[PDB]
């Protein structure tokens, strides 16, 4: 069986940038840097993040990873990612049940998501 | 603070094609289904692996592979089972015994099941 998540690994162009974006916004804890290529591991939340430089892009869809954070931190998150001029998308729709979210993109087309919502929240199907 | 990883959206063509995917090899467990065609409400599934909650939603595949990817974690010893298990499912196996497997899923999304430990991969000290 699965023992749960071992890592998610994302490419990105510039490594450095990405680095402080990271560091940034999500007091991301590097761990680790070059190898067979450049890359850094990054521990988020407890989650091991790998980033590694590439020219690949994946072109910009709805696939993403969100993290979990509180009803009441939603507004300085939000401080946080218009100070760093980060991409923000504006409100989605959503049903009862569904908290609050704000997403924004890296600078590699990766959607992130922070979520204040609860899974139980969205079981009352 | 974001507390952690609240879930993972997957976009696909084909939900029914890929729960029995995400269950004949993660063992996925289907805890919520909506969408409804004729009120033009996309369908869309909730599935827990190893405690962590996976969306599904319907639309299109990427249009193309990239080395972005999500690793679940597995043991050494389920390595050779697993590679078996996913050969079966007919999907396409990138060669890279063993300590990790690589995979792509129906929508060109790239899968690994890694054994071994962050802990384990920065023993380099």
């Amino acid at each position: 069986m699965i023992s749960g998540l071992s890592h998610i690994t994302l490419i990105v162009k510039d490594l450095n940038k990405t680095t402080a974006f990271l560091q940034n916004i999500f007091n991301a804890e590097e761990i680790y840097s070059s190898s067979l290529s450049k890359e850094k591991f990054f521990l988020i939340a407890g989650l091991w993040i790998c980033i590694m430089e590439g020219d690949s892009l994946q072109e910009r869809t709805y696939n993403h990873i969100a993290f979990q954070i509180q009803s009441e931190e939603v507004d300085e998150y939000t401080e946080r990612i218009k100070a760093l001029g980060v991409e923000m998308k504006p409100e989605r729709p959503r049903v009862q049940g569904e908290g609050r979210s704000i997403y924004f993109y890296d600078f590699d087309n990766h959607l992130f998501e922070l979520h204040a919502g609860t899974l139980e929240e969205r079981l009352k199907r």
